[PDB]
Formats: C-alpha cells, structure tokens, sequence
C-alpha cells in the first residue's frame, strides 16, 4: 500500500495475541508499546525523545503482524504516550518513505 | 527519493539561509527545529513527546527547503533533541510511505 501523510498513519498491529493500534514512525529507531506482557527474558533500557527519557523493558525476537506483514525484533514496553512501529520492525515489512 | 530505514532518514534543510541536517519523521505531526532565530511574531505551543511535553515557539508561513523540495509553512523552535521534519511538510513534499 501507499500512506499519505495528511493524518498519522496508524495500523492495527498483533502482538503477544493482542491487537494495537501503532503509529508507523520513521522518527522511531525502535518499536515502543505502551504496557503489556510479553513472554521470555528482558532487559531495563532507557529511552529519550521530547520531554526527556523514560524507562522501558527490552524484549527481544519477538514476533509482531503490522498491517497484515510479519516481522521479528525487539519490542520496548513501557509509558509510551502512543505505540510506536520504529525502523527496526518497519525494515522487515519493506517500508519506505518515497517523494 | 526512495528512503529505506536502515539507517535515520537524515537530510538537509535549508532555513534562514542555513543549512541543517534533520530528520523526516512520519511519527511527528509537527516540525520541530532546535533554536534559532526566524523572522516575525510567534505563538505559544506544547507538544508531547515521549520524555513530557516542552514548549515551543510557533512560526507560520516560513520558507524552508527540505532535501531540495521548496515548502512555506509552520516551523516550530524549542528544545528539541533532534531537528524533526513532520507531517505538515512532509505533505508540501509529497512524501508517502510505502510497502
Ligand atoms: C514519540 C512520537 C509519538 C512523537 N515524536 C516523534 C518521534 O518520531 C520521535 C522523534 C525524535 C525525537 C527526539 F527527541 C529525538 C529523536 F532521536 C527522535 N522519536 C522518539 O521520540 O524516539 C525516542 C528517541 C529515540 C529515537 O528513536 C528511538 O526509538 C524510539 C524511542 C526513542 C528513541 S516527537 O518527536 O515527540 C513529536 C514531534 C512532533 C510533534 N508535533 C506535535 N504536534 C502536536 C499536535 C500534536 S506533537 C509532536 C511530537
Ligand atoms: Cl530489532
Ligand atoms: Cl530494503
Ligand atoms: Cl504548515
Ligand atoms: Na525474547
């Protein structure tokens, strides 16, 4: 598909069984999901954009559908103001930005 | 272009007759520019980011160039840890992503 830009480009993504509302974020390194279980071992990272930094837990080789595509990768969980889809995942469904 | 996200989707802009590198952010409703001085009156604005808010000076109607692409529309100025290209202009480019 081809995303305009005139809203936030939002999908539904599934993750750890559930589905989310995700932000496609160019802006993003990583992938940020606001809280929730995941399964398997994790790792405290902190994270900073506007406003400073937040806490989050690191979970990786984890499984995400976005927009109906698969990928693998590290998944942040933590007080995200919006879930965010960053590069690392938006690589592996083949995603660019074209002008 | 055709962007892949491999790497930050980084270019130069040009403002004020100055070149900048920022980022082209799908994430960003907003484009957020670190300090700098721009011509005219301002009008106050929060934005929210993932750290809190910050506040920031509001500029419309600024001639600003983006990767080579002419645009005149509204630039934000304040703390940013990142000089940010959003939507607003990210549309005057007519930029989309794809996948
Ligand atoms: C968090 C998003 C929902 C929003 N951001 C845009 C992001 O793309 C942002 C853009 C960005 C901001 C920044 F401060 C530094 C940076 F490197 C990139 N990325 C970011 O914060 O990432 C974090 C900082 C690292 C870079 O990527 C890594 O993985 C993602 C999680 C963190 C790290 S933002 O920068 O806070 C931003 C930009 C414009 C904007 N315009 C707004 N307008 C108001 C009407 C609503 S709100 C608003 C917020
Ligand atoms: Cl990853
Ligand atoms: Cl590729
Ligand atoms: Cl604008
Ligand atoms: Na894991």
């Amino acid at each position: 598909p081809q995303i305009t830009l005139w809203k936030r480009p939002l999908v539904t993504i599934k993750i750890g069984g559930q589905l989310k509302e995700a932000l496609l974020d160019t802006g993003a390194d990583d992938t940020v999901i606001e809280e929730m279980s995941l399964p398997g071992r994790w790792k405290p990272k902190m994270i900073g954009g506007i406003g400073g930094f937040i806490k989050v837990r690191q979970y990786d080789q984890i499984i995400i559908e976005i927009a109906g595509h698969k990928a693998i990768g590290t998944v942040l969980v933590g007080p995200t103001p919006v879930n965010i889809i960053g590069r690392n995942l938006l690589t592996q469904i083949g995603a660019t930005l074209n002008f």
